[PDB]
């Protein structure tokens, strides 16, 4: 697979550290990226913030802005984060693991996009599992999406309650979807208990647990375009970013297709962000590290919505490349 490094459509945004799970936002007139920081096993411990001043600019590492040692409730595994702004504050949302082994989502508050961020002493009540994404709705509301199965533990929850015997559904049972909750105006609490986000097939039927090509695995992201909501996410063991659409941030979302073909390294994770004239897909892969799943680099590619609202598949090493998966 050494050909893939040669025909990659994107270079690593930074190479002096390993980065993953990019959440891109335009805050205060610039592009800010909030990724995970892979350490040279997914044992990440801290977050950096990166910035691009304008379209085409060199990427700045603004340095470390939060470390798990400053998060009283969390012991380890600072995974895919996100950020939001409200009332002149910037909020850093992040999944991390408690000493008792459970993932939950917490938040840290700062006065600027680049921090420093001060972590709340407890996680956000009502959250669990991983991969937060916070949608700043055009109407002023903020919504928190989250969830990931397998290592993300979402499969142990139903209706927001944990049980040891809750497992991943199988067969004809509906696959699990991400969770969503409107955030409180104070941003560090939910305004409501989270709800299931339902993803439907083209016939209006919820996706099956045994449909691993399409069913939700982790890393939800929502963006607005042309009066609809786009939910996009990783399918995990089939290595796709897929997307689905709805007239509501709550769904249900109807499956549309594959947004990003498989990348090098087992995980795939992304965000979609509008910057000046252009939509961009931010994603990651493991080429920098020579194909090591746990050492990634974030990347970006331009993204286009078609007249009919669809998004064409992005092929990270070219459409003619041998797929890494
Ligand atoms: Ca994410």
């Amino acid at each position: 697979l050494q050909a893939l490094a040669r025909t990659a459509i994107s270079a690593p945004l930074v190479t002096h550290l390993y980065t993953a799970d990019p959440s891109a936002h335009v805050f205060d007139g610039a592009l800010y990226i909030y990724p995970s920081h892979d350490l040279d096993h997914f044992d990440m411990a801290d977050y950096h913030v990166l910035r691009m001043a304008h379209p085409g600019a060199a990427v700045e590492d603004l340095g470390q802005v939060l470390h798990v040692r400053d998060v009283p409730w969390a012991q380890r595994q600072m995974w895919a984060p996100d950020a939001a702004q409200r009332n002149g504050k910037t909020y850093l949302y992040f999944p991390a693991k408690r000493a008792d082994g459970m993932f939950q989502i917490g938040v840290a508050v700062g006065d600027r996009p680049e921090g420093p961020f001060v972590a709340e002493p407890q996680p956000i009540a009502g959250t669990y599992s991983i991969d937060p994404a916070v949608l700043a709705d055009d109407d002023g509301a903020h919504y928190l999406y989250f969830g990931g199965i397998w290592g993300g533990q979402l499969q142990h929850y139903r209706d927001n309650a944990y049980a040891q015997t809750h497992q991943e559904p199988v067969g004809d049972a509906p696959a699990l979807g991400p969770r969503v909750a409107r955030l409180h105006e104070r941003m560090i609490d939910l305004a409501e208990p989270s709800r299931e986000v339902v993803i439907l097939d083209e016939h209006g039927t919820p996706l099956r647990a045994d449909d691993h090509a399409r069913r939700f695995f982790e890393g939800p992201w929502v963006h607005q375009h042309a009066g609809r909501y786009y939910l996009s996410y990783s399918t995990g063991d089939t290595h796709r970013i897929c997307y689905a659409t709805s007239d509501s941030p709550y769904g249900p979302f109807t499956y549309q297709g594959v947004l990003l073909a498989p990348v090098v390294g087992w995980t795939t994770h992304h965000s979609i962000c509008l910057f000046q004239q252009q939509w961009y897909l931010f994603y990651h892969d493991s080429v920098l590290s020579g194909g090591q799943t746990h050492l990634r680099s974030i990347k970006m590619a331009p993204l286009a919505h078609a007249a009919d609202g669809t998004i064409a598949t992005i092929y990270p090493y070219g459409e003619d490349a041998v797929s890494p998966w």
